[PDB]
């Protein structure tokens, strides 16, 4: 599976995109 996070992905998951939410940019991690 793939999430948005901030600031950054998580050991082990790469990005892929990006996603805008509540007036963010997060990273697209999968």
């Amino acid at each position: 599976d793939c999430y948005c996070r901030i600031p950054a992905c998580i050991a082990g998951e790469a990005a892929y995109g990006t996603c805008i939410y509540q007036g963010a940019l997060w990273a697209f991690c999968c």
